[PDB]
């Protein structure tokens, strides 16, 4: 028999948040986001019931080079910790090798943020200089993405990057943004431009996304190797989309309520 699904995800703004009173809410009423509009969504169009868990040690995926094992959501999948994951998780390799991914549901590219008069337009402006430091978070497929490539520009920034004092790393969404805001435009911080619009429309407006995304990919649902759910939830993403639900809810939470003009 079917069983309740066991939905991981994440606390990240816009996607996951704690309603402000959640001490008096239970289960899956205690979040709001996306992706929980999102989850409601798959379950209706997959017929299942789901308690949405926000995952165990706060990660997204990556494997130990040393131990093998896997962490985060993805580790949830490959454990059997979860039954599916649905949060901005990136589509990688390294991760579709171990568990499934739905076609994605939101598209989605490394982006630079700045501090508004940053004389800052591009990757590549970045990379020729020294006078704005700029940074990655410290674990994530951005910083995969510079450590890995092999294009001249990325390699240039990575090496610049790794060696940089003090750490032009960060751990947090919440602390690459507030390094930006603190550093008069000595800050630019590379992240996900989802995020990065995200953030753009909030207050108190001082922070911009520039130029061309640096890569281009997509969030997708990921499941265990050879679950059950994976072909449904696919096809509820296919409908999801073809029926204009994404672009709704992506609106609804970066747009709808922008506080920063139009
Ligand atoms: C990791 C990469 C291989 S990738 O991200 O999967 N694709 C690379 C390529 C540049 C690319 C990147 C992103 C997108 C893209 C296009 C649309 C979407 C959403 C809105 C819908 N996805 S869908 O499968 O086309 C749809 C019919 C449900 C999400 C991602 C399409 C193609
Ligand atoms: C927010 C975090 C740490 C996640 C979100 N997507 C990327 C991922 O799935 O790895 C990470 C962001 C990044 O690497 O810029």
């Amino acid at each position: 028999a079917n069983k309740t699904v066991v939905v991981t995800t994440i606390l990240e703004s816009p996607y996951v948040m704690m309603k402000k009173n959640h001490e008096m809410l239970e289960g899956n009423e205690r979040y709001e986001g996306y992706c929980v509009d999102l989850a409601a969504e798959i379950a209706k169009h997959c017929g299942f019931k789901y308690k949405l868990t926000i995952v165990g040690d706060g990660k997204y995926g990556a494997r130990d080079a040393d131990t093998k094992i896997w962490n985060g959501m993805v580790g949830e999948l490959v454990y059997g910790k979860a039954d599916i994951a649905i949060a901005p998780l990136t589509i990688t390799l390294v991760r579709e090798e171990v568990i499934d991914f739905s076609k994605p549901f939101m598209s989605l590219g490394i982006s630079i943020m700045i501090k508004k008069g940053t004389p800052i337009e591009s990757a590549e402006d970045l990379s020729k200089q020294t006078e704005i430091a700029y940074g990655t978070l410290d674990s994530g497929s951005t910083k995969e993405f510079f450590r890995r490539s092999k294009i001249a520009v990325f390699d240039k920034m990575w090496t610049y990057m790794r060696s940089a004092e003090p750490s032009v790393f960060v751990r947090t969404t919440a602390e690459g943004v507030a390094r930006v805001r603190k550093s008069k435009g000595k800050y630019a911080y590379l992240l996900e431009s989802t995020m990065n619009e995200y953030i753009e429309q909030r207050k108190p407006c001082d922070t911009m996304k520039v130029g061309g995304n640096l890569d281009s990919k997509g969030y997708g649902i990921a499941t265990p190797k050879g679950s059950s759910l994976g072909t449904p939830v696919n096809l509820a993403v296919l409908k999801l989309s073809e029926q204009g639900v994404l672009d709704k809810l992506k609106n609804k939470w970066w747009y709808d309520k922008g506080e920063c003009g139009s």
